[PDB]
């Protein structure tokens, strides 16, 4: 009854009034490629770095099951697919979102969406958490706060699924393309600090052909940061 | 994202762009009670084109074995209530069909774990002699609005049915086509006036001879004369 016209993503959609986490369900269940798992709220949701994710009623919490048969050297790039999809959808609602490497989406430096990609055996689970009408934590934002008005949650879903499907079909044929879209929508040319072990600061110059963040330290040294399991702070 | 607030029916909803049959998927798959299977179209329903509301609901009612036959009435009444919400006069053709001015607009199929299947013509093209919500109202009807309405009605009806399986019969009686001649097809056939449904949901027919027959659904077909 939803009348989705997508080719792969959204061929099937499993909706839950409440769930522990859409990513966990997608990982532990056999689902055909393109299946979207979505819930009004999550009781154990989280984003990258295991950051607890308040997923209250009003937001868009979903996961997509994918099994892209692309060269493995290109597989690591699906994380960006979600971020770019969110940016395209936000633009449709007159909101200018920018990507905070690797896959967070910000609006005026305030978090509005997060992407969590996990791999289980043969498939990849692309999780997205987008603040729409739900109340957000201090420092974060939402579509409702940005537009100062209620936003039809289903309208956002339709838009996002449509964009993700389009991006995914092209990724299957031209996997290098997504990096260019990421680059064109990412926050660059500003100072950042990579936290944790061997912490350092520098200018985030660009992302390379592998999606690594290229940082220029004050000394002139150039470091390439892997998208995995690191935290980044804007200075 | 749908924000359904029902208690059981609609706790989960599995949507398909296309499926062979929502009833077959529901019967075969491992699903929890209240899960609704809905598709834009069914390729092998019993086809169901885009524009209609095609769904099945998984139920596990812990009620007396004798009350299971009443489940079909939950679907028929739920459809009638939703149609009334859209100002369409749907009437029940005992025991699983809904007509508008004697034209078919919906059908209910219960199998079984009990699977309650419902097919409702909304914006889809229909067979000769049938009708749809769009044809009755004269304009397209938001399919999702019909789904929300129906799911809400079915959830309320089901929750009460679990406690009082008899209550549904009164709602059927108030919304069913009665007082007219019908032909019952089974082992041969007989005709008579459809008088009412009894405390078991059996159709009571008065033959011209004065004989009274009680019809149980399962191996029979009813036709209006």
């Amino acid at each position: 009854m939803l009348g989705l016209k997508t080719s792969i993503i959204g061929r099937r959609v499993i909706y839950f009034q409440e769930i522990t986490s859409t990513n966990e369900f997608a990982k532990t269940s056999y689902l055909e490629e393109g299946t979207v798992i979505v819930a009004d709220k999550q009781t154990m949701g989280h984003g990258r770095l295991n950051r607890k994710w308040e997923s209250p009623e009003g937001g868009l919490w979903l996961s997509i099951v994918l099994s892209p048969k692309v060269p493995q050297k290109d597989l690591p790039k699906i994380v960006f697919l979600g971020a770019v999809g969110v940016v395209e959808t936000l633009k449709e609602f007159s909101i200018d979102g920018r990507i905070k490497w690797p896959n967070d989406v910000l609006v005026n430096y305030k978090g509005i969406a997060g992407v969590l990609v996990e791999g289980k055996g043969d498939k990849i689970v692309l999780g997205i958490g987008l603040n729409v009408n739900n109340k957000v934590p201090n420092g974060a934002t939402s579509m409702k706060l940005e537009l100062g008005s209620e936003v039809p949650l289903l309208s956002v879903f339709r838009s996002l699924i449509t964009n993700l499907d389009r991006l995914y079909l092209n990724f299957l044929k031209n996997p290098m393309d997504i990096l260019n879209l990421v680059r064109d929508n990412m926050i660059l040319g500003v100072r950042v600090k990579i936290l944790g072990d061997g912490s350092f600061e520098g200018i985030a110059e660009d992302i390379d052909d592998f999606g690594r963040l290229i940082i220029r330290l004050d000394s002139g040294e150039v470091k390439k940061v892997i998208y995995g399991d690191v935290s980044l702070r804007f200075l």
